[PDB]
Protein backbone atom coordinates (compact mmCIF):
# COMPACT_ATOMS: atom_id res chain seq x y z
CA UNK A 1 0.00 0.00 0.00
CA UNK A 2 1.23 3.56 0.44
CA UNK A 3 4.68 3.30 1.21
CA UNK A 4 6.24 3.43 4.81
CA UNK A 5 8.98 5.82 5.25
CA UNK A 6 11.99 2.90 4.84
CA UNK A 7 10.09 2.26 1.62
CA UNK A 8 9.69 5.87 0.61
CA UNK A 9 14.12 5.46 0.84
CA UNK A 10 14.03 2.71 -1.56
CA UNK A 11 11.89 3.41 -3.80
CA UNK A 12 13.40 6.92 -4.28
CA UNK A 13 16.96 5.46 -4.18
CA UNK A 14 15.78 2.49 -6.73
CA UNK A 15 14.67 5.79 -8.71
CA UNK A 16 18.16 7.21 -9.05
CA UNK A 17 19.65 3.89 -10.29
CA UNK A 18 16.82 3.57 -12.52
CA UNK A 19 17.83 7.19 -13.98
CA UNK A 20 21.85 6.20 -13.37
CA UNK A 21 21.29 3.12 -15.89
CA UNK A 22 19.06 4.96 -18.19
CA UNK A 23 15.88 2.34 -17.96
CA UNK A 24 12.98 4.35 -19.30
CA UNK A 25 10.23 1.95 -19.55
CA UNK A 26 11.25 0.92 -15.75
CA UNK A 27 11.10 4.29 -14.42
CA UNK A 28 7.54 5.77 -15.93
CA UNK A 29 6.59 2.15 -14.72
CA UNK A 30 7.60 3.41 -11.01
CA UNK A 31 5.30 6.65 -12.37
CA UNK A 32 1.44 5.87 -12.21
CA UNK A 33 -0.97 5.74 -15.27
CA UNK A 34 -1.26 9.67 -14.76
CA UNK A 35 1.35 10.86 -12.70
CA UNK A 36 2.59 14.68 -12.68
CA UNK A 37 6.14 16.06 -13.46
CA UNK A 38 7.40 19.36 -12.84
CA UNK A 39 11.10 19.75 -13.86
CA UNK A 40 12.69 22.18 -13.79
CA UNK A 41 9.42 22.96 -11.14
CA UNK A 42 8.04 25.71 -12.32
CA UNK A 43 7.84 25.12 -16.55
CA UNK A 44 5.63 23.60 -16.59
CA UNK A 45 3.73 19.96 -15.67
CA UNK A 46 3.48 17.03 -17.99
CA UNK A 47 0.91 14.42 -17.43
CA UNK A 48 0.44 10.41 -17.65
CA UNK A 49 2.92 8.07 -18.56
CA UNK A 50 3.05 8.77 -22.39
CA UNK A 51 4.47 12.33 -21.83
CA UNK A 52 6.61 11.00 -19.03
CA UNK A 53 8.35 8.20 -21.45
CA UNK A 54 8.95 11.33 -23.56
CA UNK A 55 10.45 13.81 -21.23
CA UNK A 56 12.87 11.14 -19.88
CA UNK A 57 13.81 9.24 -23.24
CA UNK A 58 14.63 12.87 -24.09
CA UNK A 59 16.73 13.29 -21.41
CA UNK A 60 18.41 9.93 -21.85
CA UNK A 61 25.62 9.03 -22.01
CA UNK A 62 24.01 10.26 -18.72
CA UNK A 63 24.78 9.63 -14.66
CA UNK A 64 23.16 10.19 -11.46
CA UNK A 65 23.97 9.44 -8.06
CA UNK A 66 22.58 10.52 -4.15
CA UNK A 67 24.39 12.86 -2.82
CA UNK A 68 22.75 12.15 0.71
CA UNK A 69 20.30 10.28 1.99
CA UNK A 70 16.33 10.03 1.13
CA UNK A 71 14.40 12.59 3.62
CA UNK A 72 10.98 10.50 3.86
CA UNK A 73 7.76 12.00 5.81
CA UNK A 74 4.91 8.93 6.64
CA UNK A 75 2.37 10.34 4.92
CA UNK A 76 3.84 8.58 1.36
CA UNK A 77 6.31 11.84 0.43
CA UNK A 78 10.23 12.06 0.04
CA UNK A 79 12.37 14.11 -0.77
CA UNK A 80 16.40 13.53 -2.01
CA UNK A 81 19.68 15.33 -3.41
CA UNK A 82 21.22 14.27 -5.94
CA UNK A 83 23.25 15.07 -8.65
CA UNK A 84 23.47 14.07 -12.71
CA UNK A 85 26.67 14.50 -14.76
CA UNK A 86 26.05 15.25 -19.02
CA UNK A 87 28.18 17.78 -20.42
CA UNK A 88 31.71 17.65 -18.37
CA UNK A 89 28.63 18.99 -16.50
CA UNK A 90 27.40 18.42 -13.91
CA UNK A 91 24.11 19.50 -11.95
CA UNK A 92 22.77 19.45 -8.55
CA UNK A 93 18.69 18.34 -7.76
CA UNK A 94 16.83 17.64 -5.36
CA UNK A 95 13.13 15.76 -5.80
CA UNK A 96 10.19 16.14 -3.54
CA UNK A 97 7.83 12.91 -4.55
CA UNK A 98 4.20 11.95 -3.49
CA UNK A 99 3.13 7.90 -4.21
CA UNK A 100 -0.07 6.68 -4.21
CA UNK A 101 -1.45 3.57 -2.32
CA UNK A 102 -0.09 1.17 -4.84
CA UNK A 103 3.50 2.71 -4.13
CA UNK A 104 3.76 4.42 -7.25
CA UNK A 105 5.02 8.48 -7.84
CA UNK A 106 1.56 10.28 -8.03
CA UNK A 107 3.55 13.51 -8.17
CA UNK A 108 7.56 14.97 -8.44
CA UNK A 109 9.07 18.46 -8.47
CA UNK A 110 12.31 18.38 -9.30
CA UNK A 111 14.10 21.94 -7.92
CA UNK A 112 17.08 23.44 -9.87
CA UNK A 113 18.31 25.82 -12.48
CA UNK A 114 21.22 27.00 -13.72
CA UNK A 115 22.75 28.42 -10.28
CA UNK A 116 22.89 24.53 -10.00
CA UNK A 117 24.95 23.65 -13.28
CA UNK A 118 28.60 23.00 -13.23
CA UNK A 119 30.86 22.39 -16.18
CA UNK B 1 11.19 42.06 -4.84
CA UNK B 2 10.48 37.93 -5.87
CA UNK B 3 14.27 36.57 -4.82
CA UNK B 4 15.91 35.76 -7.53
CA UNK B 5 17.26 31.99 -7.92
CA UNK B 6 20.92 33.27 -6.60
CA UNK B 7 18.99 35.22 -3.90
CA UNK B 8 16.91 32.23 -3.09
CA UNK B 9 20.58 30.41 -2.35
CA UNK B 10 21.72 33.51 -0.46
CA UNK B 11 18.99 33.62 1.80
CA UNK B 12 18.28 30.13 2.25
CA UNK B 13 22.06 29.41 3.35
CA UNK B 14 21.60 32.45 5.33
CA UNK B 15 18.31 30.72 7.47
CA UNK B 16 21.15 27.55 8.21
CA UNK B 17 23.45 30.06 9.73
CA UNK B 18 20.66 31.48 11.60
CA UNK B 19 19.53 27.99 12.53
CA UNK B 20 23.20 27.10 13.21
CA UNK B 21 24.14 29.92 16.15
CA UNK B 22 20.48 29.81 17.47
CA UNK B 23 19.46 33.23 16.83
CA UNK B 24 15.95 33.17 17.45
CA UNK B 25 14.57 36.24 16.48
CA UNK B 26 16.87 36.45 13.10
CA UNK B 27 14.64 33.37 11.94
CA UNK B 28 11.69 34.59 12.81
CA UNK B 29 12.47 37.58 10.92
CA UNK B 30 13.35 35.61 7.77
CA UNK B 31 9.91 34.27 8.27
CA UNK B 32 6.48 36.67 6.81
CA UNK B 33 4.22 37.93 9.74
CA UNK B 34 1.78 34.91 8.42
CA UNK B 35 4.24 32.02 6.68
CA UNK B 36 3.23 28.59 7.80
CA UNK B 37 5.54 25.83 8.60
CA UNK B 38 5.28 21.97 8.19
CA UNK B 39 7.99 20.42 10.33
CA UNK B 40 8.09 17.77 9.96
CA UNK B 41 6.04 17.83 6.91
CA UNK B 42 2.63 16.64 7.27
CA UNK B 43 2.08 17.06 11.22
CA UNK B 44 0.36 19.93 11.64
CA UNK B 45 1.09 23.05 10.28
CA UNK B 46 1.62 26.31 12.28
CA UNK B 47 1.17 29.76 11.38
CA UNK B 48 2.46 33.01 12.20
CA UNK B 49 5.49 34.73 13.53
CA UNK B 50 4.41 33.99 17.36
CA UNK B 51 3.74 30.49 16.81
CA UNK B 52 6.75 30.41 14.85
CA UNK B 53 9.31 31.84 17.31
CA UNK B 54 7.84 29.52 19.86
CA UNK B 55 8.58 26.64 17.42
CA UNK B 56 12.28 27.46 16.91
CA UNK B 57 13.29 28.63 20.38
CA UNK B 58 11.56 25.16 21.15
CA UNK B 59 13.78 23.42 19.19
CA UNK B 60 17.15 26.00 20.01
CA UNK B 61 23.08 23.05 22.21
CA UNK B 62 22.47 22.87 18.60
CA UNK B 63 23.92 22.63 15.83
CA UNK B 64 23.29 22.71 11.55
CA UNK B 65 24.90 22.73 8.69
CA UNK B 66 24.60 22.68 4.61
CA UNK B 67 25.38 19.41 3.01
CA UNK B 68 25.06 19.94 -0.25
CA UNK B 69 24.22 23.35 -2.03
CA UNK B 70 20.67 25.18 -1.58
CA UNK B 71 18.71 24.31 -5.15
CA UNK B 72 16.17 27.28 -6.34
CA UNK B 73 13.89 28.18 -9.25
CA UNK B 74 12.97 30.99 -10.65
CA UNK B 75 8.84 31.43 -9.24
CA UNK B 76 10.96 32.30 -6.03
CA UNK B 77 11.39 28.48 -4.66
CA UNK B 78 13.71 26.81 -3.09
CA UNK B 79 15.11 23.15 -1.62
CA UNK B 80 18.57 22.20 0.16
CA UNK B 81 19.69 19.41 2.43
CA UNK B 82 21.22 20.08 5.61
CA UNK B 83 22.01 17.98 9.33
CA UNK B 84 21.63 19.15 12.51
CA UNK B 85 23.59 17.84 15.40
CA UNK B 86 21.51 17.51 18.56
CA UNK B 87 21.59 14.61 21.11
CA UNK B 88 24.92 12.50 20.06
CA UNK B 89 22.21 12.06 17.30
CA UNK B 90 22.30 13.32 13.98
CA UNK B 91 19.25 14.38 11.76
CA UNK B 92 19.16 14.90 8.00
CA UNK B 93 16.55 17.45 6.72
CA UNK B 94 15.23 18.82 3.40
CA UNK B 95 13.39 22.11 3.41
CA UNK B 96 11.11 23.12 0.68
CA UNK B 97 11.00 27.02 0.94
CA UNK B 98 8.81 29.33 -0.73
CA UNK B 99 9.47 33.49 -0.88
CA UNK B 100 7.23 36.33 -1.20
CA UNK B 101 7.80 39.57 -3.17
CA UNK B 102 9.27 40.58 -0.38
CA UNK B 103 11.58 38.30 -0.12
CA UNK B 104 10.61 36.46 3.05
CA UNK B 105 9.77 33.03 3.55
CA UNK B 106 5.68 32.58 3.09
CA UNK B 107 5.98 28.73 3.91
CA UNK B 108 8.26 25.97 4.55
CA UNK B 109 8.32 22.23 4.42
CA UNK B 110 10.45 19.91 6.13
CA UNK B 111 11.16 16.50 5.37
CA UNK B 112 12.41 13.84 7.20
CA UNK B 113 11.33 11.36 9.68
CA UNK B 114 13.09 8.57 12.46
CA UNK B 115 14.40 7.04 9.15
CA UNK B 116 16.73 9.87 9.08
CA UNK B 117 18.01 10.09 13.03
CA UNK B 118 21.15 8.76 13.91
CA UNK B 119 23.17 9.11 17.20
Amino acid sequence: NLPTAQEVQGLMARFIELVDVGDIEAIVQMYADDATVEDPFGQPPIHGREQIAAFYRQGLKVRACLTGPVRASHNGCGAMPFRVEMVPCALDVILVMRFDEHGRIQTMQAYWSEVNLSV
